[PDB]
C-alpha cells in the first residue's frame, strides 16, 4: 500500500502533537449527496454494498469536496447481523431492518458460528483494500462496526427504535440469553474488524448509539465488557498476526454517564456527543486519551458566519491537545454541502489560529 | 377541601423530614391498566379529556390499586397547544399528534393570545377541583403540563419523535421566531398553572421531556430562562392571589447536562431518569433541593424479587434525606400491575428498613 501524506489524523488519535485540528463527519458519506443517491440507488440498498466498486466510491465522493483529514469505509452497520443470518427488507423509502427479530431465545439458533461471518463479509475486505488503493495515501481510512449492545438492540427491536422496548426488556427478562447472543457478536466482530485492518483500515471506529437506553448499571453489566473484549483482542489478534495495531475510537452515543470507564476500556479515542459539555468531558476521562467531537450536526443549519464561533468555542472548549474534530452524531440528508465545508474550513482555519 | 392526612409526599418535597419515602409513577394513570381502557377509548382520546367525571376518574384508578403516595391529574400534553389553537388528530390506534404543525414564522399567527388558553382550558380545573373533592384528603394532588421547549418541539415537528429535526432546526435557523414561540408557550402555562392550583392542585410538574435533543448550550438559550419564568411567574402570581405556594416539579428527561442549573432555577424538585446515577446526581444538585426518580421502568419486568434490590440499591443509593421515589419515565402499556405494586410495597418496605 502507498504511504501516508497526511497523518495528522493518526498523530491526534495516538496523542501526539500536531500543526491543525484534524477533522472529518460520521456519514460524511450519506444522503446528504446529490453525487450519493446517484450512485446508491443505482442499484440496491444492501448489495452495493456487495459491489467494492461502489462502495469504494461512496467513501471517496466526501474527499473530493471536502480536505477531509480521514476516510470512513462505507457500509451499513446490520452488515453484521447479516452475515450472522438475519435477512432485511427494504420498506416504503425511508431505511433498512429486519421483518424477523429475534424475540425469544430459541430463535438464536438460525444465527450462523461467529468464525463464518468474516467470509461472508470478504465484499467489505475488498472495497476497504480498493479504498486503500485509491485514497492513495492521501489520508487515512477508518473501518468500522456497530458494537455489541448497539447490534443486540437492531437484532431484537427489529431496527430504527426510539428510547428503547424489547432489547432492554430481554436484559431484565432474560439475561442468560443476553449473555450469550452479546458473545456471539462479540467473537463475530472480532475477526470482522481483524479483518478490515488487515485489509487495509488504517484505524477502527466502534459505533454504540444506543448506549443511552441503558442505566449506568445496565451499560456495566451488558454493553461495557463487551466494548471492553472488543477491543482486549482485535489488538491480541493483531499482534499474533505481525500487525501493527491502529488506533480504536469507542463512540457512545448519549454516554455521558460511561465516559470515566470508556476512558479505560483501552481505546485510543473517545467519541461524544453534543450533550456532553466539552470541559467536563475532559476532566471525567483525563489526558491519558483524545476526545472526539462533539457538534451538533444541527448547527449545519446556521449560517457560515455562525458555524465560525461555534466551531471557535468549540475548539477553544476542547483545547489542542489530543483531540479530533467531527460531528456528536452523523449527517442529516438535507443538508447543504456548503455548511459541511465550512465546518471543515473553520476547523482548520481556527485551530492553526488557535496555535498563534 | 378536605384536610390531608397523608402529606409524606409534600414534606419530602418540601425537605422536611419523612417517616418512610414516598413513592409515585408517573403515567402512573396509563394503559397499563384494563380498567383504564375500559374508560380511555370508551368515549375519545382528546374529549375524555372534556369530561371532568371521566378524568377524575383515571386519575382515581391507580389509587385504587396502589397506596400511592400522591396522585397526578389525567391529562394530555398537547392540550395546551390544543387551547393555543391546534388542532388534534386520532391516527391508526398508537398515540395523538398534529396534522398541520408550525412550519414557518408566519403560522405563529393561527395561535390563540396566552391569556384566552386558560379559559379554553376549563373542564382540566373542574377535573382537578372534583378530584381533589374525591380524594378527600387521602394523599396529596399534583397538577401538571410539560414545559415551553417540549411543547414547542410537538408544535413544530407534528408530535411524536425521535433524537430532534425540524425544531433544533428552527432554533438555529429562526431564533427570533423560536424567542417568540417560546414566551406565547410561557404566557400560556402560566396562567394555566395557576388555574390547576386555584381548582386546587397541592404541587405542579413540569415535564421538559425533550432536553436531551438539545446541548448544554441550546438549553440553557433556550429551554433553560422559560423554565426559569414559569416558576418565578406562577409563584408570584400565587402570592398575588392570597394562595400559599406549592412544590415545584421539574423533570428534565436526558438531562444530566443541566442538574446544576435545574438546581436553581427555584423548583423544590428536580425529577431525574434512570441515566443519572445518583450520587452524581446528588453531587450536582446540592443539599437545597430534593430528588426525584430515578427507577428503569423497564426493570418493572424482572421478578418481584429482582425489583426488591433494584429499589434497596436505588434507596440506598438516594438516601433517605430530601426524596421522592419515581421511575425515571412514565410506565409502559403491557406492564404488569403486580410489579407496579411490587415497586411501591419495595420503596415503603425497604425505607423505613433503611431508618432502622
Amino acid at each position: 500500500f502507498p504511504e501516508l501524506k497526511n497523518d495528522t489524523f493518526l498523530r491526534a488519535a495516538w496523542g501526539e502533537e500536531t500543526d491543525y485540528t484534524p477533522v472529518w463527519c460520521m456519514r460524511q458519506a450519506g444522503r446528504y449527496l446529490p453525487e450519493f443517491r446517484e450512485t446508491r440507488a443505482a442499484q440496491d440498498f444492501f448489495s452495493t454494498c456487495r459491489s467494492p466498486e461502489a462502495c469504494c466510491e461512496l467513501t471517496l465522493q466526501p474527499l473530493r469536496r471536502f480536505p477531509l483529514d480521514a476516510a470512513i469505509i462505507f457500509s451499513d452497520i446490520l452488515v453484521v447481523p447479516q452475515a450472522l443470518g438475519m435477512e432485511v427488507t427494504m420498506v416504503p423509502g425511508k431505511g433498512p431492518s429486519f421483518p424477523e427479530p429475534l424475540r425469544e431465545e430459541q430463535d438464536l439458533e438460525r444465527l450462523r458460528d461467529p468464525e463464518v461471518v468474516a467470509s461472508e463479509l470478504g465484499y467489505v475486505f475488498q472495497a476497504i483494500t480498493l479504498t486503500r488503493q485509491r485514497l492513495a495515501g492521501r489520508v487515512p481510512l477508518i473501518g468500522f462496526a456497530g458494537a455489541p449492545w448497539t447490534l443486540m438492540t437492531y437484532m431484537v427491536e427489529g431496527g430504527g427504535s426510539s428510547t428503547m422496548a424489547q432489547a432492554k426488556r430481554w436484559l431484565y427478562q432474560r439475561p442468560q440469553a443476553s449473555h450469550q447472543l452479546l458473545r456471539i457478536l462479540t467473537d463475530a466482530l472480532v475477526p470482522y474488524l481483524v479483518g478490515q485492518v488487515v485489509a487495509g483500515a488504517q484505524a477502527l471506529q466502534l459505533y454504540e448509539s444506543h448506549a443511552g437506553h441503558l442505566g449506568p448499571q445496565l451499560f456495566n453489566k451488558f454493553a461495557l465488557p463487551y466494548i471492553r473484549d472488543v477491543a482486549k483482542q482485535v489488538k491480541a489478534r493483531l499482534r499474533e498476526a505481525g500487525l501493527a495495531p491502529v488506533p480504536m475510537i469507542i463512540f457512545a452515543k448519549d454516554g455521558h454517564f460511561a465516559l470515566e470507564e470508556l476512558a479505560q476500556a483501552g481505546y485510543e479515542v473517545v467519541g461524544l456527543d453534543w450533550t456532553v459539555a466539552p470541559k467536563k468531558a475532559r476532566e471525567c476521562v483525563g489526558k491519558t486519551v483524545t476526545l472526539q467531537g462533539n457538534l451538533d450536526p444541527c448547527a449545519l443549519y446556521a449560517s457560515e458566519e455562525e458555524i465560525g464561533q461555534l466551531v471557535k468555542q468549540m475548539l477553544d472548549d476542547f483545547g489542542p491537545h489530543r483531540y479530533i474534530a467531527n460531528l456528536g452524531h452523523g449527517l442529516y440528508p438535507d443538508m447543504d454541502p456548503e455548511h459541511v465545508g465550512a465546518f471543515v474550513d473553520a476547523v482548520h482555519k481556527h485551530s492553526r489560529l488557535l496555535r498563534q
